[PDB]
């Protein structure tokens, strides 16, 4: 019944500015991952054991292989690509090429339009998540579809 238009992902040309943004995102994710691990005292072990709380990751990721980085290359970037492709609303932000308390947010009442438009993106991403999953299920054979909610 629904026939979404398949948008090209690899056919487009990746800009150098976008590549820099991806590179900075990897460092940001790596830094917070390392900070959490050292804070939680993830001890080193011979192998990765769930019961031993062992996960060797405190090392630079520049020496990793191609396979080890492709999976984590786009953890949330595929959603960004869908947003800028289905919706042509690219913002015009930048030209192309001692401890203050955090502000409160629950005290101020939520606007009627703030919550109204907070669900249209949630259902669109859920629809996109369902579309990207059920398409893969049919390609691989099918089986069970537990997301019929």
């Amino acid at each position: 019944n629904f026939d979404p238009r398949p948008v090209e992902t690899l056919n487009v040309i990746i800009p150098e500015k976008l590549d820099s943004f991806i590179n900075k995102f990897a460092e940001y994710t790596h830094e917070k991952w390392a900070f959490d691990k050292i804070q939680n005292n993830w001890s080193y072990g011979e192998n990765v054991d769930e019961e031993l709380k062992t996960h060797p990751m405190l090392r630079p990721y520049k020496t990793f292989s191609e396979k080890d980085k492709e999976i984590y290359r786009w953890p949330i970037k595929e959603s960004l690509k869908a947003m800028i492709a289905w919706e042509w609303t690219i913002e015009k932000a930048r030209e192309g090429e001692y401890n203050p308390q955090p502000p409160d947010l629950s005290g101020v009442t939520l606007s009627r339009e703030l919550q109204a438009m907070a669900e249209q993106l949630a259902e669109n991403y859920h629809n996109t998540w369902g579309r990207k999953k059920k398409q893969e299920l049919e390609a691989k054979g099918g089986g069970t579809h537990p997301l019929l909610v």
